[PDB]
């Protein structure tokens, strides 16, 4: 079927640009679990022209992997090979030939944006200002502008899927669910998706339609996570309630320590009509303005 074709494809495609000798890769502690498997800290010897060891992250399949997980791993590989942007995690290579499939990706020193924020506090624990927060959002927005221009939908935008690298540089990560929309500017799925309900656009949840504008909706939830320093969206509301809550035009309330400007941006991202929501370029412009207005 579709997966057996890809697995075979992936084993035969020589790809000397990506393939990396398993002998030169040394795996360490688990950094955690993502959408389709395990992420471990690792070190790679003579990776892509760099003399010596480079510390990296390696994604691999968890025990008892399903076809869905394998498919997601292969998808993430396929996507990351095509993209290069300072606010997108970098792919370095893969090992396919002599053991389990591994992807070798850039290591982020401060792990997930979510964990980094929750270990922080706002200042008028790490000390972050509203400037810091707007900066983070803007870097993510820039990355998304790029991916949207490549005709990619991420689909799983959330603070747990943003990495914080050296110098607090955001890197969009977890491309296991991302899909090419070059043809029709939409990705549609007959079966139920694997994106957390609370991050999904209303059209995605009801109609299984994914577009750049559904990414824009997830970005607003992400904005909310940032402004709350990694709060849990729709706190206390069970996910199944979202169908009725969204269709009756309810949205999250303005959180504390959040401007009117910032909240207006959130609500714009969550407009029922996808055409009314801003584009990422508009989002970046709105954030830049907030940044300079506050000085």
């Amino acid at each position: 079927g579709p997966l057996s074709l890809s697995v075979d494809a992936f084993k035969i495609l020589e790809d000397p640009k990506w393939e990396f000798p398993r002998k030169n890769l040394v795996l360490g502690k688990t950094l955690g679990e993502g959408e389709f498997g395990k992420v471990v800290k690792a070190t790679a010897f003579h990776l892509k022209g760099r003399a010596g060891y480079t510390t990296v992250a390696v994604k691999m399949l968890k025990e008892n992997a399903s076809p869905s997980e394998l498919r997601d791993l292969l998808s993430e590989f396929n996507v990351l090979k095509q993209v290069n942007h300072p606010h997108v995690i970098k792919l370095y290579g893969a090992c396919s030939q002599d053991g389990p499939l591994l992807l070798i990706v850039e290591y982020a020193k401060y792990a997930s944006l979510r964990g980094f924020l929750r270990e922080s506090r706002k200042v008028g624990e790490r000390a972050l200002t509203m400037g810091d927060l707007i900066s983070f959002a803007w870097q993510i927005s820039q990355g998304m502008q790029y991916l949207a221009e490549m005709k990619l939908v991420h689909r799983d935008l959330a603070a747990r899927n943003i990495l914080v690298a050296e110098g607090r540089k955001m890197k969009i990560s977890d491309f296991g669910l991302s899909r090419d929309v070059y043809e029709e500017d939409s990705y549609v799925k007959r079966s139920q998706g694997r994106i957390p309900v609370k991050w999904m656009a209303i059209e995605s949840l009801f109609d299984h339609i994914y577009t750049t504008q559904s990414d824009v909706w997830s970005f607003g939830v992400l904005l909310w996570e940032i402004v709350t320093l990694g709060g849990n969206p729709y706190p206390g509301i069970p996910p199944e309630r979202l169908f009725n809550l969204l269709k009756t035009g309810h949205r999250m309330e303005r959180p504390d320590n959040c401007s009117e400007e910032m909240y207006r941006l959130m609500l714009q991202c969550w407009k029922q009509e996808p055409d009314k929501r801003p584009v990422f370029a508009d989002i970046s412009k709105d954030l830049e303005k907030m940044m300079v207005k506050r000085r």
